[PDB]
RNA sequence: AUGGGCC
RNA sequence: GGCCC
């Protein structure tokens, strides 16, 4: 968004720590082009005169602002979305308990209990823990005194910045564009989930294309589903974004949350304030404190839904902004952040799309570059939606999401002290999709050293998993 | 070093 | 704990 301030205070917030990943048995046998992310300035990886905090707020170009028109346009496919949404949902919106907040429900994971707790707490030494009773769902003097100033709607904040200790591609590296965390204090977070927490289980339960999200889908059997899909088409765009998260204007993000959180949907009436507190935020980085003004905040506040919703709402505003007549049966599409997957069976014009995506400051590309700009006729299995292929399981016929290898090698070449064991387990999950051959490869630098999943154990379970009777038919 | 998913 | 936004 728009940096309108950049003081500088005494007290200060720590980021630069080391890096706690570290390269496995793996890293020298597959030489991945990826590493650690940046996380200090006196990265040795790091390119010659590459001021790693200054590229971290390069992000921050501007608050694109939007005319009464589009706005009024704006407000109409977020009014429309909105309406297809709570009519598969509901509108059972009222708030959550404190106690049901912390250990959630049916669709909605319990709070994280040993995460960090934001602003002011870590100027204190106060863990989580120290200030909320993730046992018995409860909350400390602080925490409630929090929750009367939300209440009363005076409550203010920081977002405190963490550097993202993660993988990245080693051009990405050297580029020291390591990624961000706006980690907000942990009482918002729990307020936000009673605003709104009954409405994120429902979209968890619900995803799917009707509601273009799949935020709560597990790729290994919603696949299958979104596969069969999206495949029914004629036309199917894989199309990226360049800084979705920063890149949300007030306007933008106000209209949405005026528009999706309204009391007659059956949301509390501080919904909408809570959100709205995420459009101008401070943002509080070692000695920095940064004013921005646009953009939501990355990670912590019902981001993915958001940045889901939102993206659907981006859609359906450019195609109508060069469209006549257009209407949410007019095209599909499933999102997960900013990760999106758009078909229709009219030949579209994204190439043409550009501009009014960029009325809204946003830049859309092609996922596949080397093709001058968006083509046509593409289908489902040339995507990629979570790094994941939509590839048909020759043993089932079933979708199945398959990531690329380079990818998978990349994982399992750097991990975490003493958790080697339980990745692989894990990434194994992943791998089985790839075959048997390429199963092996994978985990051949392992053999001997860790327990590793058959090929064939983890294909039983998923074959399960994606259609039960499938498995039932291999035994009839 | 996080919101939220999924194991 | 690990992946994905
Ligand atoms: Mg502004
Ligand atoms: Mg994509």
């Amino acid at each position: 968004g728009l940096i309108v301030d950049t003081r500088d205070v005494e007290e200060r917030v720590h980021v630069m720590r080391k890096t706690k990943l570290a390269p496995t048995v793996a890293h020298g046998v597959f030489n991945p082009e990826f590493g650690p992310a940046a996380l200090s300035n006196k990265d040795p990886r790091l390119n010659e005169g590459v001021v790693l905090d200054e590229v971290i707020f390069s992000k921050h170009k501007s608050d694109t602002k939007m005319s009464a028109e589009d706005k009024a346009l704006f407000r109409r496919c977020a009014a429309d979305y909105a309406s297809r949404l709570h009519s598969v949902l509901g509108t059972a919106n009222a708030p959550l308990s404190i106690y049901e907040a912390i250990k959630g429900v049916d669709g909605l994971d319990a709070m994280e209990p040993d995460t960090a707790p934001g602003l002011p707490w870590a100027l204190q030494g106060k863990r989580r823990g120290a200030l909320i009773d993730f046992e018995n769902g409860t909350v400390g003097p602080e925490v409630e005194a929090a929750l009367k100033l939300m209440e009363k709607r005076e409550y203010k904040f920081a977002c405190q910045t963490f550097l993202k200790d993660e993988i990245r591609p080693m051009e990405k590296v050297r580029a020291g564009k390591t990624r961000i965390v706006d980690v907000l204090p942990v009482e918002h977070i729990l307020y936000t989930r009673m605003m709104i927490g009954r409405f994120c289980a429902q979209m968890h339960s619900n995803n799917g294309p009707q509601i273009g999200s799949a935020v709560g889908c597990n790729p290994d059997v919603d696949w299958q589903r979104f596969g069969t899909h999206f495949a029914q088409y004629r036309n199917v765009w894989d199309v990226d974004y360049s800084a979705f998260d920063a890149n949300h204007c007030s306007d933008a993000m106000n209209i949405m949350f005026e528009e999706v959180f309204r009391t007659e949907f059956g949301f509390h009436p501080n919904a909408e304030w809570i959100l709205k507190t995420l459009v101008n935020t401070e943002h509080a980085y070692e000695n920095k404190r940064i004013t921005v003004e646009g953009g939501i905040p990355s990670g912590c506040s019902a981001t993915s839904i958001i940045n889901t919703i939102l993206n659907n709402i981006y859609v359906l505003y450019a195609l109508r902004r060069h469209y006549e007549g257009v209407e949410l049966d007019t095209y599909t599409m499933i999102s997960y952040g900013d990760d999106i997957v758009v078909a229709s069976d009219y030949d579209l014009d994204f190439e043409a799309l550009k501009p009014h995506f960029k009325s809204l400051g946003q830049t859309i590309t092609p996922a596949d570059k080397s093709d001058k700009g968006f083509v046509l006729g593409h289908s489902i299995t040339d995507v990629t939606f979570l790094k994941r292929h939509f590839h048909m399981d020759y043993g089932t016929g079933f979708y199945k999401p398959v990531m690329a290898s380079k990818t998978l090698e990349a994982i399992l070449s750097f991990a975490r002290r003493g958790t080697i064991q339980e990745k692989l387990i894990s990434v194994a999950g992943l791998a089985v999709h790839s075959g048997p051959d390429e199963y092996r490869r994978l985990f051949e630098p392992f053999q001997g050293l860790f327990e590793i999943p058959s090929y064939r154990s983890l294909y039983l379970r998923w074959v399960n998993a994606v259609c039960g009777d499938a498995a039932a038919l291999e035994h009839h």
